[PDB]
């Protein structure tokens, strides 16, 4: 059976078109996955050649990701497809429920080496392969979970939209340089407010060190198993060398450390095990808000100015942009309210008549003990009768705190045995002078609670409380090809058939003629004709002259390594 996309998750989905990759993208592929296959088959973590297989994805063609969810399923995994920047919290959950979010674009051929966008090499070739490794796959899905429940500031998110902003203008042909430049400035502004070390930034680095650079093994013999060193050759070459310090893996150094995508990696980071990781990752997960809970917890809500979800020791799940708290002279909390749309939850379900449209206005809630050490969540059905919480009655009763709620009683919800939410009718809430509820105001619904358990970005019942849009993408137009693309997919045609007759050697001389007089910076169709010649020992008057030109071709520097590593490859 195939790993289910969570509902809340399915407006991020995304489809891939097979139809837009050109014979070009498909050549670049395979250039990168034979190089990788060279290097990494001796270098990275022993899952890597047999876990690319088994996770769908092949040397010769770039990968269908409907087809490596089908291959991981079997793993309890699945790959899913996404379009465009998605929030941080996403990219995790998608991992916490053990689905690979790829996004399909592929490098130009100019920018083989590096690429400024991730791409459809690093997220399948760089992210999937180990995943084959159980004690892996245990880790990633884990690290997704704990991904998903950290808080960011209301700067990083202001800072994340600006950014989401750019890339829609900058791949628009309506856009102009000046409404770019604006948003390009836009995210300098957001990025420069940015300040201090938020949960999300401290994930992103141990994300950074492990998943995406991570190295496993003896510190002097180390493997690789970091997704961005699997997807880059030439960084995994460097990555070995001495100029590179390997640093044994902590929890404290990766926090602690920054890093740069743009230039090259100055040290990484070794672990012994992924057990090791997985138990690091636990033992950090409770400096966290979801583990900690308490005003700690809710004070991380406030900053990040979003939608949060504080869940009290009845199981009571509150979710809503956290504003103001109420503390006592010894800084402990006793009051806490939203200032936005709010929903009720247990169990992670939108409680009835507890949604947004009730609660449009905000929610306020007294949390403690009641007077005389009584936790009201563990009250039984007679000690409520005592304390006069019965429906149809006037109830009042003093919270340890001092705060005094007065109303008539007109619904009690519980979690199983524990009380969850009492409801009220002409309330009064009052803490000393200040009027935390006026009968005025109508309905006070009180969460019950004395302590708050758990705070965490996002909903409970996230499908409930977000609008679940089914966003319609158009289907992109089929490619027109030109000449070279022709001939990138002739070469490709003649290699599958797995015969090189009369014919097809005389096309393949036809290729080269056009090459010489019409493509003088065509490397890469000159090493696959040159590979497909030497493969079937024919065309040898035009192999040995490939083989003289590709090895004299430009004084670039780039150009001449990736033409010299493809020549490394030949028979
Ligand atoms: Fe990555």
């Amino acid at each position: 059976k195939k790993t289910e996309i969570p509902s809340h998750l399915k407006p991020f989905v995304s489809t891939q078109h097979y139809d837009q990759y050109t014979p070009v993208n498909h050549a670049v592929w395979r250039y990168i996955m034979r190089q990788n296959h060279s290097f990494l088959k001796d270098v990275a973590h022993p899952a890597y050649v047999n876990g690319l297989q088994s996770s769908g994805i092949n040397i010769d063609a770039i990968p269908k990701v409907e087809e490596m969810n089908e291959c991981l399923a079997p793993s309890g995994w699945g790959a899913v497809t996404i379009d465009g920047l998605i929030p941080g919290v996403a990219f995790f959950d998608f991992q916490g429920h053990g689905l690979l979010p790829i996004a399909t674009d592929i490098r130009k051929v100019e920018n083989i080496e590096y690429t400024p966008a991730p791409d459809i090499v690093h997220e399948a070739a760089g992210h999937a392969p180990i995943l084959l490794d159980p004690t892996y796959a245990k880790y990633v899905k884990r690290f997704g979970q704990i991904g998903a429940k950290a808080f960011s500031t209301k700067e990083e998110h202001d800072a994340f939209e600006a950014v989401r902003t750019l890339t829609i203008v900058k791949e628009s042909p309506t856009s102009t340089p000046d409404e770019v430049k604006a948003a390009e400035n836009a995210v300098i502004e957001k990025q420069n407010l940015v300040s201090g070390l938020s949960e999300a930034e401290q994930i992103s680095r141990l994300f950074w060190w492990t998943v995406e650079y991570g190295l496993i093994g003896n510190i002097d013999d180390p493997k690789i198993y970091g997704a961005g060193l699997l997807s880059s050759v030439g960084e995994s070459k460097h990555c070995l060398t001495d100029a590179v310090e390997k640093v044994p893996f902590s929890i404290e150094a990766c926090i602690g450390t920054t890093y740069d995508v743009t230039k090259m990696q100055p040290q990484l980071f070794v672990c012994e095990s992924f057990e090791e990781l997985t138990d690091a990752l636990e033992t950090f997960s409770k400096t966290m808000a979801f583990k900690t809970g308490g005003k700690e917890g809710l004070e991380k809500a406030i900053r990040s100015e979003n939608y949060a979800t504080a869940e009290l020791n009845s199981g009571l799940q509150i979710t809503g942009t956290f504003s103001e708290t109420i503390e006592n002279d010894a800084g402990e909390l006793i009051y806490m309210r939203t200032n936005s749309p709010t929903a009720l939850a247990l169990h992670n379900k939108q409680l009835a008549n507890h949604s947004t449209s009730v609660h449009s206005d905000g929610f306020g809630t007294p949390i403690g003990l009641l007077t005389e050490n009584i936790a009201l969540e563990n009250c039984t059905d007679e000690q409520l009768q005592s304390l006069g919480i019965t429906i149809g009655t006037i109830a009042e009763f003093t919270f340890a705190s001092g705060i005094h709620v007065k109303g008539t009683v007109t619904d009690i919800v519980k979690n199983d045995k524990k009380i969850a939410l009492i409801s009220f009718i002409d309330c009064t809430v009052t803490y000393n002078a200040r009027v935390l509820f006026d009968a005025s105001w109508g309905a006070f619904d009180m969460a019950v609670g004395s302590q708050i358990t758990s705070v965490f970005p996002g909903a409970a019942d996230a499908a409930a409380f977000f609008p679940m849009d089914e966003e319609v993408h158009e289907i992109p137009a089929p490619l027109v090809l030109n000449e070279l693309e022709r001939m990138y997919q002739t070469v490709r045609d003649i290699r599958s058939e797995g015969i090189l007759h009369d014919a097809h050697i005389d096309q393949l001389i036809a290729i080269q003629e056009v090459l010489n007089k019409f493509y003088a910076k065509e490397w890469l169709l000159r090493l696959e004709v040159l590979e497909l010649l030497l493969e079937h020992n024919k065309g040898h008057e035009t192999s040995a002259a490939l083989l003289h030109q590709l090895s004299t071709f430009t004084t670039d520097e780039a150009v001449t390594r990736l033409i010299n590593n493809g020549l490394a490859l030949l028979p």
